[PDB]
């Protein structure tokens, strides 16, 4: 499980036909009036207004360690993002805007109220898994972005894509399951904060 979490994780957003960044930045708690706050993760997209399809954007969040509802001791890393309920929603609606990011099964499992009974009233959470690394796994790395496999992605190749062959082995600590998955599933991968580090982790007592 999780003891406890970070302040930063970062997610990679696919970008499909009609996206914006607007858009993305109210699925993650930003808010269309501070989305230019998603400038400095994002040196490859001079100008938010236009977003290529089949491009990514780094989206960032608080990472925290929760309870998974229901289940007896498990926690789990993730960031979660308030959405306010009305007549009509569903999990699967709220979790189709995440693409690949989330699944309705995991709202569900993450939320505490059934599928077929979410009052009109409350208020879910939108739960995207994220990672904080592991002082025993290596000091380097204390920050992650969570990247959904597709196509025929795998963790090799993605994390060669980010400069991590070298680290291959460290990368796949990171990613217990994940190292024969191919093309499906999210992993987690080592990057670098805008000031360039890659956010070395405390020596822990
Ligand atoms: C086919 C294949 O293999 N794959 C793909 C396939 O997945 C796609 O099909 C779609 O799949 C999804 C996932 O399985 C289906 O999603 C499910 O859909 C059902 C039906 O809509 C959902 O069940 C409804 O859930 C809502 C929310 O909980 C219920 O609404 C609540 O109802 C209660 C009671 O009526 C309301 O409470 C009342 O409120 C009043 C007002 O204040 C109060 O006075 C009363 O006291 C109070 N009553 C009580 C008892 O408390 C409550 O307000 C309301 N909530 C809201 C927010 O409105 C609703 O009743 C449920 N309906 C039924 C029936 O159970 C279910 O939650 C949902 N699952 C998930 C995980 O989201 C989807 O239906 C399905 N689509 C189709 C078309 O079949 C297909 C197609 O896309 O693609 C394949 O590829
Ligand atoms: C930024 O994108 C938002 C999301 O767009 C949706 O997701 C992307 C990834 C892509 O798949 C798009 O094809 C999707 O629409 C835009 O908001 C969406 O706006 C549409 C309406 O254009 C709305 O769809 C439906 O509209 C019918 C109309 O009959 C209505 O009955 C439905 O209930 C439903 O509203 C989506 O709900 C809406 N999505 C969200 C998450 O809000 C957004 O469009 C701009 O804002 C909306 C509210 C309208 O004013 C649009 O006309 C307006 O352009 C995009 N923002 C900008 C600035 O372009
Ligand atoms: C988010 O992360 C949690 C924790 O890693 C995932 O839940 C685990 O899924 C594996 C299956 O690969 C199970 O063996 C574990 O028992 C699950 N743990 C818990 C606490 O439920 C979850 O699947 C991830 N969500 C997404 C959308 O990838
Ligand atoms: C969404 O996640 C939040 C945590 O960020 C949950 O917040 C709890 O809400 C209940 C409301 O009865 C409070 O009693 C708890 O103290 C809150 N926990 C906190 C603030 O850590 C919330 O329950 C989640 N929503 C759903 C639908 O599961």
């Amino acid at each position: 499980g999780c003891s406890a979490g970070c302040d930063l994780a970062l997610a990679s957003f696919y970008v499909t036909p009609n996206q914006n960044v607007t858009n993305m930045a109210d699925l993650f708690g930003i808010g269309a009036a501070n989305y230019r706050s998603l400038a400095p993760y994002n040196p490859n997209i001079p100008n938010l207004d236009f977003i290529n399809v089949g491009g990514r954007v780094n989206v960032y969040f608080t990472c925290g360690c929760r309870s998974l509802p229901g289940s007896p001791g498990a926690t789990y890393l993730a960031g979660a993002f308030p959405f306010q309920m009305s007549r009509g929603q569903i999990y699967t609606s709220v979790a189709a805007n995440y693409n690949n990011l989330t699944t309705a099964e995991w709202l569900q499992a993450t939320n505490s109220y059934p599928a077929n009974n979410i009052p009109d009233t409350a208020v879910i959470n939108a739960t995207v898994n994220c990672s904080c690394g592991d002082a025993s796994i290596s000091p380097d790395y204390g920050l992650f972005l969570t990247y959904p496999l597709r196509a025929e992605d795998t963790l090799a190749s993605v994390a060669a894509t980010y400069g991590l062959s070298s680290q291959l082995d460290v990368v796949r600590r990171y990613n217990p399951g994940m190292e024969s998955a191919t093309g499906s599933g999210i992993v987690y991968i080592p990057v670098k904060d805008p000031n360039g580090s890659y956010l070395p982790l405390k020596s822990p007592g």
